[PDB]
């Protein structure tokens, strides 16, 4: 039976017999994220170009946020592109709290690398006028989270309790198609990826886990290694291939370069909803209480195998 | 002044007087590139899934045919079939044409970038066509370049007047000029290849990637970045600059990338943008084939930095 | 603040307090009318015409499809199938619905515009269900409207708290509420029937005619337009105002177009934009359907316009 | 084998050996109506009404052909529906050809969704004079192509040139014009006749007869059926596929008829003539017509060879 990501929502909601909020702000997203996905691939471009005689990032939130705003089901909105919480206005405000990177990778869409749409929601917990304290939650509060890729096609990857669902986006007729459903992450992958530049500045255990996977002291093959350079490119192919992906701190960047709320927090989520993990090093990356909005966050993810492994070497080192 | 492709392509080939036949042939190019871009992009998806109750092969078809119906090509070599394959007599014309046309797609389940690669020569034998007629050396290309399937669809077109850049605009499906007679940079800042076949690296590439990330000079290391998705990878090297390199390994003593259909191109474009491209022993467009699906090694990019790496080549002789 | 088809809809069902069947009804049939706009526009069709080397069918499979599998219906009459659908029992919900999937699809040939029809019932009884579920007088409608494939493509929704008109954005596939709450205009200057069968027109038909042409009290004639498609004739009149007619005559004592799926739903959308829709007899909606293939005469649009029609149909007795 | 508009464009151009100013002007059209086509089926509506969070249809479609026309080096005179002056392209950009069209024909009802189109007339310049308006009054028979693009329920680009009447389909999937009807040529005579008889108390008496003959046919053979959308691109265009007759016909109140004849009659008029059928003042063949103003009327009755020969046995009988 063909199923599409409003009615599969739909359908959890009613077998939580929620009030539907949570329905209308998922629904409000993925309006959102196919306006994204038509913008990121140029519709109209030719009239920019002047076939009849605002930026990419900015339009990608201005989207989010208005769609968002007006789903009633929001009150605390966090964006990567605005130095403080938007607090929604009363009489739109319902009970979730958003988080999001609205477009993530867009640094580099100059030369037409993958760039994605990551987002986290938390149920607001006290009965206070909202603030941005109400963000500052650990990702182990989250309701729901996930990603769209704007790749070689698109496609929204939606984590819940229920497990993991990957949804294609039919661009032909707007709909999101649900076409990997349960998704589990392998238990042990074969690729391994990091931006390998920075070698000078890496922390030992990093160094030697890298050395492992390219001079395997057993009789194993080397791992293959990917770097896109955008997370939700990179993390994607971790969910889907197996393998670790590591963005992780060193003496310059002792708390890391990724961002707790709206890039770590939900894909720590979508990875152990799959079966997956997700470390800091020191602990695990949903357990992190933030105490600033935009705070950073090593990361180290995908198969449990790999992860662990990474963890064992950081062990020695510390 | 607002020019798409098929008008800059009519447009070059009036002020060269040219019978018509290459224009023929690109906008037949340009169309098969667009119905697989919107396959790529996954149109029509929902019926697949049961809404009313294979893409590299699907790619080939439509190149095949868009290219044999053009009457402009004899002989077309490509990624998917182990033959070239002979145009019949009655649709022949004068050009020899080698494509990957589904590049990368090997990796399409994660959804990264995939693209089209083609080079185009003119039949230089006067024999019945055969696949003899496709072993020419990249430096005899007439045209060549690529349709990038990323975040968004863009063509790379080189040719003698050099490179320019047309963004595909999937609400008209007209490919619009946006960049024009583009050149690489001098030298960039990031380097591109796995990594992760290091153990089986020849001396010369360890140590060329050592000084990207130790310089000795000081400067800042540079950055890495590997798609592993050809395409994707040189696009990038072209718009930021920088390096990227597929040298031998043990798997693959002759290199792994297809010399015709994926090096050759890559290479003509680079060129025509004032970059290069090297197997190390020799420019890339010197090579002459014996097979068509010939493999290999490569390097190329931003001028500076290939010179570099050929300075470290020669000092392992 | 911007709105869409599916948050519309469930924000009413909220208000409402439902279970959300409905809902998901809509939404389906939704998703079916994007899918036949594509097939509709031609998406594709250069696949039909070998670039790599059945509309009415196709749109009636997708919403039979969709409506299933929304879990929300039991008894499903299409203008394509002989008997009712019953829906199998793990997909059972409570609602009926009817529609004609391809409205207009005889003259589709020229390219006019065509449009998919609906009506939506609650189920009668407890009982296993049937045909017999179907047979409600349109008074008993808890929604209907239609989807207008035209220059560009709407769906008009008709309930409870009025009629709603949404554009289809084909960039991104939803549905963009335009017009709230639409009212149609008290009088208009538009009539619309087929006048090539005035040869079998009533007398009370032939009299209102000549009434628009040659008007008795020296007001300016209507102007008359006949697209020839239901939904496009309907959607301009409730648009500019004026009045549609497809009436009875001798040949047809019970008019041409289908009470169920055609007349009522349009007469529902009338009624709640202040317009009205007569047999001449009676109110459509008060009609008691004994066969689901029933026709209907109707003559609808602005109530000063049927009002004046009434008047001249009661002179004839 | 699969065809284009381009490559069959090209490909006559290349039999007739021309220098290919005419398929660089084709090419141009199509990326214009193409970019219409787009706008008129709506695509970035939802910008308008503040998902995020400008131009009206005609002017943008003219815009659009003005805009394409130009830069593509064809072309010296453009005469549009929307300007009372023709256009006269700047020197630079000057090539041979004069352009006539109606870049959004119907769009006055465009409110209610109804089908619109674009018309247009391509003529080569005549005189070796500098450009100017006079180049544009020349009669229908020296058009060198003409045709029209209807948005109905699909985009579909009618052609007519030397070789016959060709029809292209938008596939929206891949931006391209698909060649689905090969040389098409009219039914000799149909079942349909269009035009607004709400007017009717101002019609002509022979007009009046002639309908009335579709309606109550003296050799009591089946009435006529009438459609009448009330745009002409789709009017002509069922008229063209169906067979039957059309009609803006000539009254007291406007005895040169309403619609124009450089950008609506005489386009339609070629395409007709060119798959077989016929059009007519009443008077004398729309495409004979000497043109002396650039946005003058026209009477129109065009179709199927023996309704428009019917309809002028009737004309003639009333003087
Ligand atoms: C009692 N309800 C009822 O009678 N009808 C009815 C109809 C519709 Br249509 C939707 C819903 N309910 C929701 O949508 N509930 S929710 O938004 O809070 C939610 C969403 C998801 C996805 C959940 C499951 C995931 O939880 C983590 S919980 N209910
Ligand atoms: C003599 N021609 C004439 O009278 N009219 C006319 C009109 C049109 Br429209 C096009 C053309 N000619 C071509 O298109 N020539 S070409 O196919 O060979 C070609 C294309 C490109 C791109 C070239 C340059 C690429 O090599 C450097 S060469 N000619
Ligand atoms: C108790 N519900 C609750 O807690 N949450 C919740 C959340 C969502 Br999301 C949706 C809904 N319910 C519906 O949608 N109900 S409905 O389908 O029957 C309906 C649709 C329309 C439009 C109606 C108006 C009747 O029209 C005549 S009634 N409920
Ligand atoms: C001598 N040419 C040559 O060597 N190569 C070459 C290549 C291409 Br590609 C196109 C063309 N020529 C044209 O396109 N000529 S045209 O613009 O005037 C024209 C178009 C149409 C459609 C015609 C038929 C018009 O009938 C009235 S005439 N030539």
């Amino acid at each position: 039976d063909v199923n599409t990501l409003t009615r599969f929502v739909m359908e959890e909601g009613r077998k939580a017999r929620g009030t539907g909020e949570l329905t209308q702000l998922l629904n409000s997203l993925c309006t959102a994220v196919k306006a994204i996905s038509s913008a990121v691939r140029k519709a109209g471009i030719a009239h920019l170009y002047g076939i009849a005689g605002k930026k990419l990032d900015v339009l990608s939130n201005d989207l989010v946020m208005n769609m968002l705003k007006s789903s009633f089901a929001t009150c605390v909105l966090v964006s990567e592109e605005d130095k403080h919480a938007i607090i929604v206005e009363p009489e739109k405000r319902g009970k979730y709290v958003v988080c999001f990177d609205p477009l993530d990778g867009s640094s580099n869409i100059d030369c037409l690398v993958s760039v994605g749409t990551i987002f986290g929601i938390y149920r607001k917990k006290s009965t206070d006028e909202p603030s941005e304290k109400d963000a500052l939650q650990p990702g182990r509060n989250l309701v729901a989270a996930g990603y769209a890729l704007y790749g070689s096609a698109t496609m929204l990857v939606l984590a819940m309790d229920c497990g993991v669902n990957c949804f294609m986006l039919d661009p032909a007729i707007g709909e999101f198609i649900l076409v990997d459903k349960d998704v589990k992450i392998k238990k042990k992958g074969k690729i391994y990826s990091l931006n390998e530049g920075y070698a000078r500045d890496f922390d030992p255990a990093v160094t030697e886990y890298i050395q492992r996977k390219k001079f395997p002291p057993d009789n194993s093959a080397p791992y293959g290694a990917r770097y896109v350079g955008s997370m939700v490119a990179d993390v994607h192919r971790t969910l889907v291939y197996g393998g670790i992906f590591l963005y992780p701190a060193n003496k310059k960047s002792p708390n890391g370069k990724l961002r707790l709320l709206y890039e770590c927090n939900p894909m720590a989520y979508v990875m152990e909803k799959a079966g997956g993990m997700a470390t800091t090093g020191k602990e695990a990356v949903l357990d992190v209480i933030p105490t600033d909005i935009h705070q950073r966050a090593p990361v180290i993810l995908g198969s449990p195998d790999d992860v662990l492994e990474f963890l064992k070497v950081y062990e020695k080192h510390s």
